[PDB]
C-alpha cells in the first residue's frame, strides 16, 4: 500500500509497525506543507474495528484531560474512515524501545537512561490508573522514543561501537486494549512475557497487572533480554517460581487452572528436559544484577516490588513514583 492516499491528504511512505490490528504507517501530509505524521490503519474486521473505536474514545478522554501530553500519552491529531478501515493520525514518534535495543545488538540501556524511562513510563501509566483505566498490554514495542537520534563512540569494555540516545524521552502508545474499571474485562490480557500471574491463573485483574508488566519491561531494559524465554503457561510459572519463589498458596487454591497443579503445588518436574531448560535460563532475581552498588540495589528493590505475586500486595505506581531509585532525577 506504499504510495496510497488516505482521506485525500496523507500519502503513505513507510511502515512503522504492524500487528493483529493492521499497521501503522508514516505519511506525508500534503495539506500541511508536507511534514510527516503517523497513521494507524485498522483491518476491516469486527474485533479490530471495536478496539479502534474504543482507542479513539480513550484518546479523546486523555487528550482532553492532558492536551499537552504532560503525562506522555501519544497525541491523536484526528481520526477518520477510508475503504471501511478506521484510521487514527498521531504525532510522529521515533523508534520503539524494543527496536532501539535490537538495532544496538541487544546491548541493554545504561542505568541513567533506564531511570528516566522508567519514571516517564510510571508517570504515564499512573495517569491512566488515576482515570480509572488499565492499559493491559504494556511492552517495549508500545513505548516509543520522542526522537531516536543518537551519538556513537567506541566502548572499549565491549570492544565495539555503541549508540547513546541524545534525548531518552518516551511516550506510551496503543490504547486499543485499555479498559475502564466499569467495563468488561477480557479473560486473557497482555503479551505473554509481560503477563501477570493473576492473568495466567484467571483470578481477574485490574491496575496492578500493568505494574507487573512494567517490572518485566525494566528487567529487559537492564539485561537486553527477557527473563521469561517461554511460550507455555505452565513453564512460565515454573520460571516465576525459580526467579521469585513459590507461588502463594491462596492464589493456587483459588485458580481453576488445575492442569498446572498437583496437590497444591506447581506440577513441574525439575529433572525433565523443560526442567533443565528453566534451571539453566532462570535464577533468583537478585542474581541477574550486573553490579552491587546502591543504584542497582534500588532498581532491583523496585522491580521486586512490581513483581510481587499478590496483586493486592503489589506496589502501586503512585508509590513507585516516590521510590528512592528515582531521586537522582531531583
Ligand atoms: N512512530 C509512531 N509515531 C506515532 C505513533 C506510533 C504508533 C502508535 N501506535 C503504534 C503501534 Cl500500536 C505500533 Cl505497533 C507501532 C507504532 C505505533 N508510532
Amino acid at each position: 500500500q506504499s504510495g496510497d492516499v488516505l482521506s485525500a491528504r496523507y500519502e503513505i511512505v513507510d511502515t512503522l509497525g504492524e500487528g493483529a490490528f493492521g499497521k501503522v504507517v508514516e505519511c506525508i501530509d500534503h495539506k500541511a506543507g508536507g511534514r510527516h505524521v503517523a497513521v494507524k490503519i485498522v483491518k476491516n474486521v469486527d474485533r479490530y474495528c471495536e478496539a479502534a473505536r474504543s482507542e479513539i474514545q480513550v484518546l479523546e478522554h486523555l487528550n482532553t484531560t492532558d492536551p499537552n501530553s504532560t503525562f506522555r500519552c501519544v497525541q491523536m491529531l484526528e481520526w477518520f474512515e477510508h475503504h471501511g478501515h478506521i484510521c487514527i493520525v498521531f504525532e510522529l514518534l521515533g523508534l520503539s524501545t524494543y527496536d532501539f535495543i535490537k538495532e544496538n545488538g541487544f546491548l541493554p540501556f545504561r542505568l541513567d537512561h533506564i531511570r528516566k524511562m522508567a519514571y516517564q513510563i510510571c508517570k504515564s501509566v499512573n495517569f491512566l490508573h488515576s482515570n480509572k483505566l488499565t492499559h493491559t498490554d504494556l511492552k517495549p514495542e508500545n513505548i516509543l522514543f520522542v526522537q531516536s537520534d543518537y551519538t556513537e563512540a567506541y566502548n572499549p569494555k565491549i570492544k565495539r561501537d555503541e549508540r547513546t540516545l541524545i534525548n531518552p524521552d518516551i511516550k506510551v502508545v496503543d490504547f486499543g486494549s485499555a479498559t475502564y474499571d466499569d467495563e468488561h474485562h477480557s479473560t486473557l490480557v497482555s503479551t505473554r512475557h509481560y503477563r501477570a500471574p493473576e492473568v495466567i491463573l484467571a483470578l481477574g485483574w485490574s491496575q496492578p497487572c500493568d505494574v507487573w508488566s512494567i517490572g518485566c519491561i525494566l528487567i529487559e531494559y537492564y539485561l537486553g533480554f527477557t527473563v521469561f524465554p517461554t511460550h507455555d503457561s505452565k513453564e512460565h510459572l515454573a520460571m516465576m517460581e525459580r526467579i521469585l519463589g513459590p507461588l502463594p498458596k491462596h492464589m493456587i487454591q483459588k485458580t481453576r487452572k488445575r492442569k498446572y497443579f498437583h496437590h497444591d503445588r506447581l506440577d513441574w518436574d525439575e529433572h525433565s528436559s523443560a526442567g533443565r531448560y528453566v534451571s539453566r535460563r532462570c535464577k533468583p532475581l537478585k542474581e541477574f544484577m550486573l553490579s552491587q552498588d546502591v543504584e542497582h540495589e534500588r532498581l532491583f528493590d523496585l522491580i521486586q516490588k512490581m513483581l510481587e505475586y499478590d496483586p493486592a500486595k503489589r506496589i502501586t505506581l503512585r508509590e513507585a513514583l516516590k521510590h528512592p531509585f528515582f531521586d537522582l532525577l531531583k
